[PDB]
């Protein structure tokens, strides 16, 4: 499933910013507008047993061009919060439910 980084109107949002996926389904974050963006998962808001380092970009890695992707597949069921490191303070955060 595809999640856009930035809305077409320049909003600092994941599109969609909440969704559910079955365990192990590929999630493709696709750079859209309003760069730079990246994608990390919050170590304080993922299921027990999840290592966010395996499913997160480096803070230093920034997506600066339209169409770049970051793909992950989440095996453990439960709720995950992801965020954009440059824009976390601007509310660029989302939630995926793995079921
Ligand atoms: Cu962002």
């Amino acid at each position: 499933v595809d999640v856009l980084l930035g809305a077409d109107d320049g909003s600092l949002a994941f599109v969609p910013s909440e969704f559910s996926v079955p365990a192990g389904e590929k999630i493709v974050f696709k750079n859209n507008a309003g760069f730079p963006h990246n994608v990390l998962f919050d170590e304080d808001a993922v299921p027990s047993g999840v290592d966010v380092s395996k499913i997160s970009m480096s803070e230093e890695d920034l997506l600066n061009a339209k169409g770049e992707t970051f793909e992950v597949a989440l095996s453990d069921k439960g709720e995950y919060t992801f965020y954009c490191s440059p824009h976390q303070g601007a509310g660029m955060v989302g939630k995926v439910i793995v079921n």
